[PDB]
């Protein structure tokens, strides 16, 4: 089997991407944030504290003939941006782009933090990291991908995120029309439960490539590119007037600037992030200070190849017995 679904930016900045997901019988379609950095499929629901729902579409398990309470199971998750959610668990039929999993754990939110309430466009998350990170207790649950894997034509999914435009998540096949050149594959460590890999270095603009190992995670649920302070300083030093602002919470730059590209290494291959991808716009409405899309990972504890980086590539998440990651230009 295979699946193919379009993923759409939630706003003009590509702050996140939503993908329609069918849950239950008859189908209830919710728009979920596919997140390769976590492993819970959770939804706003009929059980979510009413004051914490503001415009989201909810899952109502009582209206699904295939929903079953997973008795005794609870979940609770905290994300890197400080947001969180928690609740109980149902199993139900879940379909993505024509690919159907029966008996998927669908984690129903009883509580969500303010960041989630305030984002009316995201109805929940669908985690695509390794199932060892799943938070369901006392019986850990599998991700949608892990459940689908054995049925897939090939044990892979691909992320093809657009810049200010829709893109695609495919399951079970590699669309050879969706990228240019060849795909370069690189080793993955699953020791922390992430799609963790080592970039071979970077360049700023038309500058020379610096060969240096940068360990980080491929994370579709993180907006920006978070790299070591040395790398980030080297990038922003090429933008006149750019500075790190503790009050704003990272590097800012004059909105009048033209940003240089940023290149990252995948083995002997190179992925180029155009400068425009690094512009996240005014820090507040009408400001001439703009927020940077490359930020320091210092004090996160991990480097993160978030959407800024991933949207510059066609990315293969290979879930074979020995997982790997593939990157191609497009």
């Amino acid at each position: 089997s295979t699946g193919s679904a379009t993923t759409t930016p939630i706003d003009s900045l590509d702050d996140a991407y939503i993908t329609p997901v069918q849950i239950g019988t008859p189908a209830q379609t919710l728009n979920l944030d596919f997140d390769t950095g976590s492993s819970d499929l959770w939804v706003f629901s009929s059980e979510t504290t009413a004051s914490e729902v503001d415009g989201q579409t909810i899952y109502t398990p009582s209206k699904s003939t295939t929903a079953k309470l997973l008795s005794g199971a609870t979940w609770s998750i905290s994300y890197g941006d400080g947001s969180s959610s928690s609740g109980d668990v149902y199993t139900d039929t879940v379909s993505v782009g024509g690919l159907t999993v029966t008996g998927q754990a669908v984690e129903s939110a009883k509580k969500v933090s303010s960041s989630f309430t305030e984002d009316s466009t995201i109805d929940g998350l669908l985690g695509l990291a390794f199932s060892t990170l799943n938070t369901v207790s006392p019986t850990q649950q599998k991700t949608f991908f892990d459940n689908a894997k054995a049925s897939l034509d090939s044990p892979v999914f691909t992320a093809d995120l657009g810049y200010h435009a829709p893109g695609t998540y495919n399951f079970g096949f590699i669309d050879t029309t969706a990228y240019t050149g060849s795909i370069t594959y690189t080793a993955v460590s699953t020791k922390q439960g992430f799609w963790e890999w080592t970039s071979t270095g970077y360049a700023v603009g038309s500058g020379t490539f610096k060969s240096t190992s940068i360990d980080g995670i491929a994370d579709t649920g993180t907006t920006l590119l978070y790299l070591p302070a040395t790398v980030v300083s080297a990038y922003w030093a090429q933008v006149s007037g750019a500075k790190s602002s503790s009050s704003v919470g990272g590097y800012v730059f004059p909105c009048s600037a033209t940003l240089p590209s940023f290149t990252f290494g995948v083995g002997s291959a190179r992925i180029v992030i155009p400068g425009d991808y690094i512009d996240f716009g005014p820090i507040s409405t009408g400001s001439s200070s703009c927020f940077g899309g490359i930020q320091s990972s210092a004090g996160i504890g991990i480097n993160i190849f978030g959407d800024v980086a991933l949207k510059a590539a066609f990315v293969v998440f290979n879930g074979a017995t020995t997982p790997t990651l593939g990157f191609a230009s497009k």
